[PDB]
Protein backbone atom coordinates (compact mmCIF):
# COMPACT_ATOMS: atom_id res chain seq x y z
CA UNK A 1 0.00 0.00 0.00
CA UNK A 2 1.30 3.99 -1.10
CA UNK A 3 0.60 6.83 1.46
CA UNK A 4 1.00 10.12 0.94
CA UNK A 5 1.93 12.47 3.85
CA UNK A 6 1.93 16.14 3.82
CA UNK A 7 1.42 19.60 5.79
CA UNK A 8 -0.62 21.77 3.87
CA UNK A 9 -1.84 25.53 4.63
CA UNK A 10 -3.94 27.55 2.84
CA UNK A 11 -4.53 27.42 -0.72
CA UNK A 12 -2.61 23.61 -0.86
CA UNK A 13 1.34 25.63 -0.35
CA UNK A 14 3.40 23.15 1.03
CA UNK A 15 6.77 25.30 0.32
CA UNK A 16 8.60 28.03 -0.73
CA UNK A 17 12.31 28.85 -1.82
CA UNK A 18 12.83 24.97 -1.20
CA UNK A 19 11.59 25.65 2.68
CA UNK A 20 8.67 25.26 5.06
CA UNK A 21 7.97 28.66 6.62
CA UNK A 22 6.49 27.18 9.43
CA UNK A 23 7.42 25.66 12.79
CA UNK A 24 4.98 23.08 14.08
CA UNK A 25 6.39 20.41 16.91
CA UNK A 26 2.97 18.87 16.93
CA UNK A 27 2.87 18.26 13.19
CA UNK A 28 6.78 17.04 12.88
CA UNK A 29 5.73 14.60 15.94
CA UNK A 30 3.12 13.48 13.80
CA UNK A 31 5.27 12.92 10.99
CA UNK A 32 7.66 11.51 12.90
CA UNK A 33 5.04 8.85 14.71
CA UNK A 34 3.27 7.38 11.13
CA UNK A 35 6.46 6.88 9.21
CA UNK A 36 8.99 5.45 11.98
CA UNK A 37 9.88 1.94 11.13
CA UNK A 38 8.49 2.52 7.06
CA UNK A 39 10.29 3.29 3.60
CA UNK A 40 9.69 6.87 3.06
CA UNK A 41 10.27 7.74 -0.55
CA UNK A 42 11.13 11.74 -1.45
CA UNK A 43 12.47 13.63 -3.99
CA UNK A 44 15.87 15.00 -4.24
CA UNK A 45 14.44 19.03 -3.85
CA UNK A 46 12.99 17.55 -0.50
CA UNK A 47 16.12 15.60 0.31
CA UNK A 48 18.15 18.38 -0.09
CA UNK A 49 15.75 20.65 2.19
CA UNK A 50 15.79 17.85 4.89
CA UNK A 51 19.41 18.19 5.13
CA UNK A 52 20.24 14.52 6.32
CA UNK A 53 18.37 11.24 6.49
CA UNK A 54 16.03 10.41 8.32
CA UNK A 55 16.36 7.69 11.41
CA UNK A 56 14.76 4.79 11.99
CA UNK A 57 13.52 4.83 8.18
CA UNK A 58 14.54 3.64 4.98
CA UNK A 59 15.38 6.81 2.84
CA UNK A 60 14.78 6.55 -0.65
CA UNK A 61 15.36 9.74 -2.90
CA UNK A 62 14.32 9.63 -6.66
CA UNK A 63 16.56 11.87 -8.96
CA UNK A 64 17.74 11.75 -12.85
CA UNK A 65 21.46 11.87 -11.94
CA UNK A 66 23.57 9.20 -10.01
CA UNK A 67 23.49 9.28 -5.80
CA UNK A 68 25.84 11.56 -4.21
CA UNK A 69 25.30 10.08 -0.55
CA UNK A 70 25.61 5.99 0.58
CA UNK A 71 23.58 6.46 3.26
CA UNK A 72 20.17 6.64 1.29
CA UNK A 73 19.44 4.88 -1.14
CA UNK A 74 19.18 6.72 -4.71
CA UNK A 75 16.81 5.57 -7.67
CA UNK A 76 16.04 7.10 -10.78
CA UNK A 77 12.64 6.12 -11.85
CA UNK A 78 8.72 5.61 -9.87
CA UNK A 79 8.73 1.88 -10.13
CA UNK A 80 12.39 1.57 -9.11
CA UNK A 81 11.48 3.55 -6.28
CA UNK A 82 8.64 1.19 -5.10
CA UNK A 83 10.62 -2.04 -5.96
CA UNK A 84 13.46 -0.35 -3.35
CA UNK A 85 10.98 -0.65 -0.58
CA UNK A 86 10.38 -4.58 -0.78
CA UNK A 87 7.05 -6.33 0.56
CA UNK A 88 6.23 -3.90 3.79
CA UNK A 89 2.62 -3.09 4.28
CA UNK A 90 2.74 0.70 3.66
CA UNK A 91 5.44 2.94 1.67
CA UNK A 92 5.16 6.77 2.54
CA UNK A 93 5.75 9.56 0.08
CA UNK A 94 6.55 12.12 2.12
CA UNK A 95 7.47 14.80 -1.29
CA UNK A 96 7.28 17.31 -2.44
CA UNK A 97 4.84 19.01 -5.21
CA UNK A 98 7.07 16.68 -8.08
CA UNK A 99 6.70 13.54 -6.37
CA UNK A 100 3.60 13.83 -5.20
CA UNK A 101 2.25 14.50 -7.85
CA UNK A 102 3.49 11.26 -9.69
CA UNK A 103 2.60 9.20 -6.60
CA UNK A 104 -1.31 10.39 -5.99
CA UNK A 105 -2.83 8.11 -8.31
CA UNK A 106 -1.07 4.87 -7.03
CA UNK A 107 -1.88 6.02 -3.00
CA UNK A 108 -4.81 3.93 -0.91
CA UNK A 109 -3.93 6.54 2.06
CA UNK A 110 -3.66 10.44 2.91
CA UNK A 111 -2.04 11.70 5.88
CA UNK A 112 -2.56 15.82 5.94
CA UNK A 113 -2.58 18.38 8.14
CA UNK A 114 -4.17 21.51 7.65
CA UNK A 115 -2.43 24.44 8.59
CA UNK A 116 -4.54 27.69 9.19
CA UNK A 117 -1.36 29.71 7.95
CA UNK A 118 -1.72 32.08 5.21
CA UNK A 119 2.09 31.38 3.49
CA UNK A 120 3.53 32.55 0.45
CA UNK A 121 4.52 29.56 -1.73
CA UNK A 122 6.19 28.66 -4.78
CA UNK A 123 4.86 24.55 -4.41
CA UNK A 124 1.70 23.13 -3.86
CA UNK A 125 -0.20 19.86 -2.95
CA UNK A 126 -1.71 18.20 -6.18
CA UNK A 127 -5.49 19.35 -6.68
CA UNK A 128 -7.10 15.88 -5.90
CA UNK A 129 -10.62 14.56 -6.67
CA UNK A 130 -12.68 15.07 -3.38
CA UNK A 131 -15.07 12.49 -4.52
CA UNK A 132 -12.46 9.82 -4.27
CA UNK A 133 -11.73 9.87 -0.94
CA UNK A 134 -13.38 8.88 2.59
CA UNK A 135 -12.28 10.85 5.95
CA UNK A 136 -11.73 8.14 8.58
CA UNK A 137 -9.50 10.37 11.08
CA UNK A 138 -10.12 13.65 12.00
CA UNK A 139 -8.54 15.40 14.83
CA UNK A 140 -8.37 19.85 15.40
CA UNK A 141 -6.27 21.44 17.96
CA UNK A 142 -6.16 25.09 18.63
CA UNK A 143 -2.89 27.09 18.39
CA UNK A 144 -1.29 27.01 21.52
CA UNK A 145 2.36 28.55 23.47
CA UNK A 146 4.78 25.63 21.15
CA UNK A 147 2.25 25.47 18.06
CA UNK A 148 1.57 29.02 16.58
CA UNK A 149 -1.51 28.11 14.39
CA UNK A 150 -4.33 25.73 14.59
CA UNK A 151 -4.35 22.65 12.80
CA UNK A 152 -6.49 19.73 12.07
CA UNK A 153 -4.77 16.13 11.69
CA UNK A 154 -6.80 14.01 8.50
CA UNK A 155 -6.46 10.76 7.48
CA UNK A 156 -8.14 9.66 4.38
CA UNK A 157 -8.52 6.81 2.64
CA UNK A 158 -9.29 5.80 -1.46
CA UNK A 159 -13.04 5.13 -1.58
N1 LIG B 1 4.62 20.74 3.52
C1 LIG B 1 5.04 19.41 3.25
O1 LIG B 1 4.47 18.48 3.74
C2 LIG B 1 6.21 19.19 2.34
C3 LIG B 1 6.68 17.90 2.11
C4 LIG B 1 7.73 17.71 1.28
C5 LIG B 1 8.34 18.79 0.65
N2 LIG B 1 7.87 20.08 0.88
C6 LIG B 1 8.47 21.23 0.20
O2 LIG B 1 8.38 20.88 -1.34
C7 LIG B 1 9.30 21.60 -1.97
C8 LIG B 1 10.10 20.67 -2.90
O3 LIG B 1 9.19 20.16 -3.80
P1 LIG B 1 9.56 20.12 -5.35
O4 LIG B 1 8.30 19.81 -6.17
O5 LIG B 1 10.27 21.38 -5.75
O6 LIG B 1 10.68 18.92 -5.51
P2 LIG B 1 10.64 17.35 -5.13
O7 LIG B 1 9.38 16.73 -5.56
O8 LIG B 1 11.03 17.17 -3.71
O9 LIG B 1 11.90 16.87 -5.98
C9 LIG B 1 11.86 16.93 -7.43
C10 LIG B 1 13.11 16.20 -7.90
O10 LIG B 1 13.00 14.91 -7.61
C11 LIG B 1 13.51 14.08 -8.88
N3 LIG B 1 12.38 13.38 -9.38
C12 LIG B 1 11.04 13.57 -9.20
N4 LIG B 1 10.38 12.60 -9.89
C13 LIG B 1 11.32 11.81 -10.48
C14 LIG B 1 11.18 10.69 -11.28
N5 LIG B 1 10.04 10.03 -11.73
N6 LIG B 1 12.28 10.08 -11.74
C15 LIG B 1 13.51 10.56 -11.42
N7 LIG B 1 13.66 11.67 -10.63
C16 LIG B 1 12.55 12.28 -10.16
C17 LIG B 1 14.04 14.98 -9.70
O11 LIG B 1 15.43 15.21 -9.29
P3 LIG B 1 16.60 15.56 -10.33
O12 LIG B 1 16.42 17.02 -10.78
O13 LIG B 1 17.91 15.36 -9.62
O14 LIG B 1 16.43 14.64 -11.49
C18 LIG B 1 13.23 16.27 -9.44
O15 LIG B 1 13.90 17.39 -9.80
C19 LIG B 1 10.16 22.25 -0.86
O16 LIG B 1 9.79 23.57 -0.68
C20 LIG B 1 9.77 21.42 0.37
O17 LIG B 1 10.09 22.24 1.59
C21 LIG B 1 6.81 20.27 1.70
N1 LIG C 1 2.64 16.35 8.14
C1 LIG C 1 3.87 16.63 7.62
N2 LIG C 1 4.59 17.64 8.17
C2 LIG C 1 5.80 17.99 7.72
O1 LIG C 1 6.44 18.92 8.24
C3 LIG C 1 6.36 17.21 6.59
N3 LIG C 1 7.58 17.48 6.08
C4 LIG C 1 8.01 16.74 5.04
C5 LIG C 1 9.38 17.01 4.47
N4 LIG C 1 10.23 17.76 5.39
C6 LIG C 1 10.68 17.33 6.59
C7 LIG C 1 11.50 18.18 7.33
C8 LIG C 1 11.99 17.79 8.58
C9 LIG C 1 11.66 16.55 9.11
C10 LIG C 1 12.18 16.13 10.45
O2 LIG C 1 13.16 16.67 10.93
N5 LIG C 1 11.52 15.17 11.10
C11 LIG C 1 12.03 14.53 12.30
C12 LIG C 1 11.24 15.06 13.50
C13 LIG C 1 12.05 15.05 14.79
C14 LIG C 1 11.28 15.79 15.86
O3 LIG C 1 10.03 15.82 15.80
O4 LIG C 1 11.94 16.37 16.76
C15 LIG C 1 11.82 13.05 12.22
O5 LIG C 1 12.56 12.30 12.87
O6 LIG C 1 10.88 12.62 11.51
C16 LIG C 1 10.84 15.70 8.38
C17 LIG C 1 10.35 16.08 7.12
C18 LIG C 1 7.21 15.72 4.53
N6 LIG C 1 5.99 15.44 5.00
C19 LIG C 1 5.51 16.14 6.04
N7 LIG C 1 4.31 15.91 6.58
MN1 LIG D 1 -2.65 31.13 11.61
Amino acid sequence: MISLIAALAVDRVIGMENAMPWNLPADLAWFKRNTLDKPVIMGRHTWESIGRPLPGRKNIILSSQPGTDDRVTWVKSVDEAIAACGDVPEIMVIGGGRVYEQFLPKAQKLYLTHIDAEVEGDTHFPDYEPDDWESVFSEFHDADAQNSHSYCFEILERR
